[PDB]
């Protein structure tokens, strides 16, 4: 083949397979009362599918099923990103309520139960991504002053009871800040439909 434009494809496509395979294996980390575990399993289904389709789109610079496969599984994962993001539009405070009670169980896991490992990072990230520390002010207090590990940065005591919590920016990322999930969706549907016109196009280019 010609074209270097097909080749890129295979890079691109490597990185989420490595991807997919570290996401996998960090969720199965993670799993090492069950709300706290729906959200792990998320992560397990997404790390497994970005592996396998990473696999086909990656493993498509070798050129078929292969190739038509992964053009199928672009197909069906755009259907069900339009369904998953009409659906979760119009249901924002359901998730954003799972959410809460998904960082809840792991704060409560994280501070009481010092051997979870799992509980820890999920919180850790948590704060770190969303400069939060405790479910309520109160928490906040608590975290802060016994778990420090867990707040983000340098951020002390005094500096916990001020600022806005998670539930507090929880609300605000479902609720003012959908226009950055509305842009990280169709991120993910402009790469999709790239993906996709590549992949019929690498097959009427590999003709020969
Ligand atoms: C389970 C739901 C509610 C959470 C959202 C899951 C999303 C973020 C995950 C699940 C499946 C993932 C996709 C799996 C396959 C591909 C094709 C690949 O070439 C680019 C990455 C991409 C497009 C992944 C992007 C992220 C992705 C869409």
């Amino acid at each position: 083949s010609t074209k270097s434009i097909k080749y890129l494809l295979f890079v691109f496509n490597f990185v989420f397979w490595l991807a997919g395979g570290v996401i996998l294996g960090v969720a199965l980390w993670l799993r090492h009362p069950n709300t706290f575990y729906v959200g792990i399993y998320i992560l397990i289904a997404v790390g497994a599918v970005m592996m396998f389709v990473g696999f086909l789109g990656c493993y498509g610079a070798i050129q078929q099923c292969l190739l038509g496969t992964f053009f199928t599984c672009l197909v069906i994962l755009f259907a069900c990103e339009v369904a998953a993001g009409i659906w979760g539009f119009v249901n924002k405070d359901q998730i954003a309520k799972d959410v809460k009670q998904f960082y809840d169980q792991a704060l409560q896991q994280a501070v009481v139960d010092d051997d979870a490992n799992n509980a820890k990072a999920v919180v850790k990230t948590f704060h770190e991504t969303l400069d939060c520390c405790g479910s309520s002010t109160l928490t906040a207090l608590t975290t802060s002053v016994l778990k420090n590990n867990l707040c983000p940065s340098g951020s002390n005591i005094i500096s916990n009871l001020f600022k806005e919590d998670c539930h507090q920016k929880i609300d605000d990322l479902f609720s003012g800040k959908l226009y950055l999930i509305g842009i990280a969706a169709i991120v993910v549907a402009v790469i999709m439909i790239f993906e996709m016109i590549l992949s019929m196009v690498l097959s009427s280019g590999i003709r020969n």
